[PDB]
């Protein structure tokens, strides 16, 4: 076993084809299924696996009732193969997390799982199954991390947190690890920039991230940073905004600078993704600009660094009638493809209950996963399915 | 880990053993297991598993109610160990699908699965479980592939797709892959001829199929191909009918060129297989000329070089009495077995549910499974078992 | 990986302790576990499993209900790891069987299963998961075999074999095998002798079994061979008898070569095992002498070569008051153990609802299992422990 | 592989970090999962399980009916990976056993399980899943064991066992092991103490245990002993008692030598804990003196070698509304940190239903884990989290 390279540049693509399907909740409506948030998906050199968030608790099971805190002490991280259900028997326990992040270096699986009070959280990391180091919160205000794939690059491996404030600024920071041990750290400097739940990538052997602002921005956060942790900060330039609440399109205007809000987008987001194709940039967003439903990647020309209202290619994977959620990048490794370039990928959440299903006492979520292939790719809408309300429910 | 030659004769077999049955519908009556179809069959060097496609909803559950179409979003293609239930905690996640083909070719499975819109679908080929090529619809109508094995030989895998009408001339092509790349394609001239759901297996390093027309043929469409995708097409020259719906044998005159059909069995016909042995043929088929039901297999002397009626050895394996469905071919490798050939293998599927019993609101299938042997073997009748109606249909 | 030798001598021990309880009918009142018959034992070098008969039903299911024959189409052999519950989720498809043996040849399982009608019955034997060889009945009269471990030895597996009435004289044979291949066969004549469900293992580079006499004999046939296939047959010496049904010892005059029977004790029996000890013998029985309910084991002083009534040893694993049933042979190979003898194990199975208990629809059995150890060990009462009536039976 | 020197010098620590929470109760309310006590902790180089014991019901089923003693036919050791539910499905049979202990000793786990009536109990050794070896009883009153994690170094494995009376005087072994085998034992002169449960762990090649008096102490017996099974017994000198029952800190003055008791503290207690850090040591009590609710760990500065009352660190996990029960020791090899030093972990066990929870019908429990760390690390309360009453207790 040795340490995956992982500096090849990001692959270019024409389309992203679906990869898999959980169906986790339809599943569920029978089956021993886990309620879930944050599917993330992350891969090591022969397999890539789903990640999530959880209560302990089981769709249509009481315990399942939305009368817990999402910063629980039951909340753990677990995962699957990639494509199967969050399901009870099948799932491997990570860590204890009520935020976290995971990656494999090549030879093991790293995850890093957050819990504690609000107050006086830490980080837990685990490497190859062992703890092996902590991260406590520098702010004590939700220590917090990105939902999705961290980064290893050369066997180090890398993730960024925020500590702070949730609708004004915060400290954000870059972590570096070798072994599950953090060897780095560097405070990201922001001013009037917030960033939540980075969608982190490897291109060329710099760390490439695309953030939530939940503070001034409907426009996302970018942050690239080298081993070093010396780093570039800003938006992404593109005058197309890809945050969700935002304003339509020909009322934004892009900045690489600025975070761009107001019209009612402020102080709220939801977590997304971005791959920079040279100078260009495949952006995802929800296809309503109000709410979490539907979902389409849009192909920005010179998005990456201009304020680009051009847009050249667009796929939608899932129509606007449908509820979605989280989205979040993450790369296929060389030791399993037949390229000499880094596939770009995204998993989608589409959640499913409380809040826009009041008529149920839960929330979960089911995933899409797609990865970037050379050519254009339909699109079509691979809709959660589940048919609610469940018994549970009744 | 090295490729599987697999271009070895295919063996010379005067008889069928039962190698596994699954008892899915009967295990689902009370425990987790999925809705399904085709269960067919694929191996590798040191492993046979079935692979079966699912809406995602598990036995006595409401989301198995059939509501919705065959070509959802919610279709994926999954697989088990073979001989196990397709059930929700030892089922392996493969490709998203509503038609699909897999294989082995020695160091990885390959898994072709075919999702999206009707007018404009696309596969996504899996290899070693990450996601390689695609193959986009090139007719624009309801792309389509075997329901069976695929067939690998020296590193490169081979598999057959249709697109085009049901009814009608459509379009009919032969892809060669190696480590999942699409590396070769060819359209098949078949004018007058139609391909569905073809049952390939490896002879002599050679493709050999046995498929099915659902136009103007009750015999079926034999291709044969080579690693050029050099290839012959006609029809099995046996003058004994093995599609369903056909007439009896004693109103039918075979031909090894043309579709022989009519008298009410034009645009319909069943997946199902049949085996080259030397100038011979085993063949299957539903023991009803007319319905799904009941399976047997012929032994034809000199079936598939001219219009022989000649039945050597005949074999049932389920009785009239009770439902079959698809069937379809596969080989298991030199390297398992003590031979120098390939050993002749078929599944069968046993429908049950809709539409033939009407007082339940879901379909879904068993499977039984057979393998070649060197002396003759007594057949009986290995049905699905399961009580019916179900919990859920009260 | 290489091929076990297992020529080792047969260990001297003076106790059985117990290694494995599977309480699968009391897990199986809320879990997904089958009903089984026979829940036998065979072990690898690395691995023991336990083997079992079922009908494809789970406990608590309507599948369960007692409306189908034995010998059925559903009737599939498998197996859990040892002291594993026979559940839906860990069972590996072993082959189709309404009677089985499997064992382990150092480098792949064998499983030899038995299925299709009674006067056209066939077994398949299943080797390293691939069909390789089948036996057709020779009586073509309910072709059947042991219910317990056959036994393998330099590469080359054993096991014997019945076919004829099951009360009065029928076929035995033995069967040698090389990695799923039959390489050579005998007939074992025995008239008036009956033998039926031998349970066999390994001294010393033979094959030493303890049958089932079902015609005249409340004694058990003794059957001893070897590579070649020349035998020894003949009946257990002791002057303690050992068959269910049998007459109290005081009653009971011992031969080593003759049926011994009457009294009413013919024409029934049930499968038990013994394992020579020099000259002596360790012999199970149930404690009652017309029931099948408690087990104890007996070491009888020259009980292998003379009709010696001395007992110098017995312990009780069950009490009188609850359901035994079959008992069997195996040994653990010298490749995990410190020894340089084979250790004598056997397992118990404690059948529950019909017959004996008939308010129930339904029969399965759970399993204790224990090994042979070099000092004295007590004895106790390891009772199934399920609360019936089930929920199934109201 | 190879054995595991675990010779190494004990980690100083300065704080737990969470490792896992199973949440196990939680998702017993639907999915299938074991009612069970002490879910002790074992590590090997690449892997840790947890253990259990359970009487083979699940919970929400009739069979958790606490109807049954403690001792019973049914009681089975199993283990599922660490952070598992101890489910029906994941988990892996052991031993059969009403008390246990097992531990890995680089190359394979062994397993120490006891069954057998009370006056003539029996431990069985499994090694690589096969019986090795017994111990008998030596006072014939209820042979038992630690309830935890054995050690190993160098390739032999330790273990503490009790004979005797539960509330005076009792007889108290040590046992050392090589691959299952019993290789030397030795009994431990402690007149006037009482020795139940040990909690052991590897330091610096030496084996330190802080175990349970169930008699005259409500301080806890220490136990340390070589390779050779030469001892050092006494208590835990600390002027701070970390039994349960126990009185107030202020009305405690400590024992090095002597069992301190009385105040209505004498013949109970609880399973915990205690690290020796140089002269110092990190204890574990629960937060009530009288009840098992709440968990808290102290660091007493010169805990180990004096009287001390000074109390450096305090860190709760659980709070006083919330139920404990046993707690443990363990350790993490080397084989997976980046460290010179064996890292101190422990697990807590939190029990729900009988006695404290009377409109039960069922007794089970959960647990958290936690490990060592070179920093201080926050506590807070990882709660059970069950919502009861079930569904059965109604
Ligand atoms: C999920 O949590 C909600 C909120 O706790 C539960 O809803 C509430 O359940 C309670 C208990 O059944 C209800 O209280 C009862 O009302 C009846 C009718 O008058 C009365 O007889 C009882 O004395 C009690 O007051 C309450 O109405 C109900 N709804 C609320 C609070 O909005 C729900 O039961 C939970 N679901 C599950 C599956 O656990
Ligand atoms: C499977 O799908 C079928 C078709 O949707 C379902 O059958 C239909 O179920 C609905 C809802 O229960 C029925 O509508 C109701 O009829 C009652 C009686 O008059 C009326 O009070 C309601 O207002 C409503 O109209 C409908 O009759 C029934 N049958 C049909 C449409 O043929 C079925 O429920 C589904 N099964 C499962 C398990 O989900
Ligand atoms: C297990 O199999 C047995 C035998 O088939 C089943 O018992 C039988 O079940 C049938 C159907 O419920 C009963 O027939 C009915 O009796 C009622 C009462 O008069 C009548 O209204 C119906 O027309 C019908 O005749 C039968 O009495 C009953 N007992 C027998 C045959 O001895 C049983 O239901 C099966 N259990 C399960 C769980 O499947
Ligand atoms: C767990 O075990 C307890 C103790 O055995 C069970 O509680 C007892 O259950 C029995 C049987 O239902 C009860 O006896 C019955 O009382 C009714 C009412 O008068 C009477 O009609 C019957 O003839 C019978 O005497 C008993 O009252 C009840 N409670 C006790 C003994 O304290 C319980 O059922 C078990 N729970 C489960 C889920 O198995
Ligand atoms: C992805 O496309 C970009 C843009 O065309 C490629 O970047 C160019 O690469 C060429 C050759 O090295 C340079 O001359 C240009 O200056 C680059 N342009 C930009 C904007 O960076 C890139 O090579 C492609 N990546 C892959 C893996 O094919
Ligand atoms: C299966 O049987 C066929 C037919 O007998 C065998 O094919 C013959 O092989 C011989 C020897 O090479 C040739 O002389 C004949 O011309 C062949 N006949 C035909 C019709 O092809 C074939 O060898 C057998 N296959 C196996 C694996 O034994
Ligand atoms: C089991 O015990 C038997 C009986 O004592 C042993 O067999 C004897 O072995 C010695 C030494 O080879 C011979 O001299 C005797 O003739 C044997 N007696 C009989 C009746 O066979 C045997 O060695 C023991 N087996 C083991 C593995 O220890
Ligand atoms: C844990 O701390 C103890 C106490 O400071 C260390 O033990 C000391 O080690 C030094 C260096 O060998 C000795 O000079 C002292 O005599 C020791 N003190 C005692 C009380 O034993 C110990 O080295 C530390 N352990 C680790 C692994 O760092
Ligand atoms: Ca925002
Ligand atoms: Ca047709
Ligand atoms: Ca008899
Ligand atoms: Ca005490």
């Amino acid at each position: 076993p040795e340490f995956l390279n992982n500096t090849e540049p990001l692959c270019n693509v024409s389309g992203f084809a679906i990869v898999s399907k959980d169906n986790g909740i339809r599943i569920g409506s029978r089956g021993h299924v886990f309620v879930i948030r944050e599917p993330f998906v992350a891969c090591g050199p022969t397999e890539c696996r789903t990640f999530f968030l959880t209560q302990g608790a089981l769709l249509n099971d009481k315990h399942s009732n939305n009368t817990v805190k999402d910063r629980s002490p039951y909340r753990a991280l677990m995962s699957v193969p990639l494509g199967s259900s969050p399901n009870a028997y099948q799932a491997k326990f990570e860590s204890v997390a009520w935020s976290a992040t995971a990656c494999h270096d090549g030879k093991k699986w790293l995850a890093v799982g957050i819990s504690g009070a609000d107050d006086d959280a830490y980080a837990v990391i685990h490497y190859g199954g062992m703890p092996t180091d902590v991260v406590r919160s520098w702010r004590k205000q939700i220590l917090r991390t990105q939902e999705s794939s961290c980064v290893c690059m050369n066997g180090n491996c890398y993730w960024v947190m925020t500590d702070g404030p949730a609708n004004s600024q915060a400290s954000y920071k870059i972590f570096k690890s070798h072994e599950g041990m953090v060897t780095n750290e560097r405070e990201v400097s922001f001013q009037g920039g917030h960033i939540e739940e980075c969608s982190c990538y490897p291109n060329l052997g710099k760390v490439e991230c695309v953030c939530r602002d939940n503070w001034n921005g409907m426009n996302r956060p970018i942050l690239i940073f080298d081993e070093d942790l010396d780093y570039e900060v800003g938006y992404l330039c593109a005058g197309i905004p890809t945050d969700t609440p935002r304003v339509q399109d020909s009322s934004f205007t892009g900045s690489c600078t600025n975070a761009v809000g107001g019209s009612g987008t402020n102080n709220y987001g939801v977590k997304g993704f971005g791959f920079r194709q040279g100078n260009s940039v495949w952006a995802g967003r929800t296809v309503s600009i109000s709410s979490r439903s539907g979902f389409e990647i849009l192909l920005i020309e010179d998005g990456w660094i201009r304020t680009s209202k051009t847009i050249v290619k667009k796929v939608e994977v899932l129509n606007n009638k449908n509820w979605s959620g989280y989205s979040g990048a993450f790369t296929i490794p060389i030791t399993m493809t037949s390229k000499q370039c880094l596939v770009p990928c995204f998993w989608l959440e589409m959640i499913r209950g409380k809040p826009e299903e009041r008529t149920s006492i839960w929330t979960s979520s089911s995933s899409t996963v797609f990865c970037g292939v050379s050519s254009e790719v339909p699109g079509w809408s691979w809709d959660d399915g589940a048919i609610l309300p469940f018994d549970i429910d009744k």
